[PDB]
């Protein structure tokens, strides 16, 4: 029953402003390994629709360079319906993209999101909504975790080990309150470059509207959404609140 929205969309003006400062964690160099690109513009863009409290998530896909096998150049980010929350989010299936052109050959590399908290490995509710996108459908997706908070961003990429797939099989809703004998060990450092000499662009659900925090019911994470390339909404955008104009409107 809180009116602390208002707060919050005025605060997301300002999220360009972090992109002055990128962190990105690179330890040590492996050549036996996969190395994922991100656009800049990607993430550029990506922050600026995403709101300062509430996380945010997209999957990823992006294909194999011409010239190495192992280097995995991100070539769109795909925004499905999703219901976010603070330090964890619920995310749609999959989405079914074929039917759309360019993606002759498109991998589906994982997915990313934003997140309020710094840490070097994937939080339990990282684990828990990983497992359950990628379990039974790919295990070698990778998870760009972004750290926003007032003044820059910093992003984290992680791989996740069969034993943390399990875990999350078995954690299967987010209110975790067992919190059973998780383990920072799940994750994995993946080598995640950040490149501004490639561009990159959205898919976006067919309706515009991806953020169903305030749509409330409506979201349905069985559902089979179409899609498109487009412009993403920024989280507090006039489509994501109809509610609020409504209440508004009346009295």
């Amino acid at each position: 029953s809180k009116n602390e929205w208002r707060k919050s969309a005025i605060a997301n003006t300002l999220l360009y402003l972090r992109l002055k400062n990128i962190y990105v964690s690179a330890d040590d160099f492996v050549e036996e390994q996969n190395v994922y690109v991100l656009p800049k513009n990607l993430l550029k863009k990506f922050i600026e629709i995403s709101d300062v409290k509430i996380q945010v998530a997209a999957f990823i896909y992006g294909m194999s360079a011409k010239d190495h096998p192992k280097v995995k150049e991100i070539k769109t980010v795909v925004l499905v319906p999703q219901l976010g929350h603070v330090g964890s989010v619920q995310i749609s299936n999959i989405p079914d993209i074929g039917d759309l052109p360019d993606t002759e050959g498109l991998e589906l590399l994982g997915w990313i999101h934003t997140q309020t908290e710094e840490l070097k490995f994937m939080a339990a509710s990282e684990v828990a909504t990983h497992s359950k996108l990628f379990a039974d459908k790919k295990r070698d997706c990778i998870d760009i975790s972004i750290f926003s908070t007032p003044g820059s961003v910093s992003l984290s990429a992680y791989n996740l080990t069969d034993e943390g797939y399990q875990w999350g099989e078995e954690n299967k809703d987010i209110m975790n309150v067992l919190s059973e004998g998780f383990e920072p060990t799940f994750s994995t450092h993946a080598q995640l470059l950040l490149s501004d000499r490639i561009t990159g662009n959205f898919i976006i659900p067919s309706g515009n509207v991806w953020n169903y925090t305030f749509m409330g019911t409506a979201f349905n994470q069985e559902g089979d959404y179409n899609f498109k390339y487009g412009i993403p909404l920024e989280f507090y955008n006039e489509m994501h609140r109809p509610v609020h104009f409504l209440q508004f409107s009346e009295l």
